[PDB]
């Protein structure tokens, strides 16, 4: 589908009435494998960070990390497959401007690819913007292959700010996903078994970023 029947007959009436939408098969089979192939390299070379410190014990050699990372540009050599991603998810934005709420989008971060190691780490609950820092929607792609909850865990976990229920977000192989950065969407990520990358980008608001910067 293109970009701009996807965003106008789906995300942009989804992220007004939810907030939260999915979108599976997001750049097919071929693209999303060779991202996987590019995510997976800058691992095996020892891009990545050794991951957040879970737990700190009285040792060291004993300490337990999570979750790893590594930004990326889009245009280095090895993750042009990722900067297509990226202009993919920007194109996407480009064609909801204006109807995504009242925001009106200016810019993005880098991309943070992030990578659980499956040694039963998971991220805490958090919101990703709770003190207005320009961040108004979390754009978030996996590449996890015949993913199983069931089985690996490593579920997406969101609790929309009003409603009781929560919604779980499988980290299923090319799947994007787009939900309100600030409080609405207080999230965390269950512990993984097994390794799960994801790629996360977040969009800002003209208005919010320019104010942001006072404030600092
Ligand atoms: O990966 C997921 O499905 C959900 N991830 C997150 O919500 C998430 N959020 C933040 Cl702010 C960070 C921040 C740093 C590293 C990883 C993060 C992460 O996975
Ligand atoms: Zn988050």
């Amino acid at each position: 589908l293109p970009a701009l029947k996807l965003a106008l007959e789906y995300i942009v009436p989804c992220m007004n009435k939810h907030g939260i939408c999915v979108v599976d098969d997001f750049l097919g089979k071929e693209t999303g494998q060779q991202i996987g192939d590019e995510v997976r390299a800058l691992h095996d070379t020892g891009k990545f960070t050794d991951g957040q410190l879970v737990s700190q014990k009285s040792d060291s050699s004993k300490d337990i990390r999570g979750d790893k990372i590594t930004w990326i540009e889009g245009k280095e050599p090895g993750c042009e497959t990722i900067g297509l991603l990226m202009s993919s998810m920007d194109d996407l934005i480009r064609h909801c401007n204006g109807k995504l709420g009242s925001y009106k989008i200016n810019g993005r971060t880098k991309a943070m690819v992030a990578c659980y190691p499956g040694n039963g780490t998971g991220y805490v609950r958090h919101v990703d913007n709770p003190n207005g820092d320009g961040r108004c929607v979390t754009c978030i792609y996996y590449l996890n292959k015949d993913w199983d909850a069931k089985v690996s865990g490593g579920i997406l976990r969101i609790f929309p700010e009003g409603k009781a229920q929560f919604a779980d977000i499988e980290p299923k192989f090319d799947r994007l996903l787009f939900f309100w950065s600030d409080r609405r969407n207080p999230h965390e990520v269950q512990p993984a078994y097994a390794t799960r990358y994801a790629i996360t980008v977040w969009y800002f608001d003209a208005d919010e970023r320019a104010r942001a910067k006072v404030k600092y």
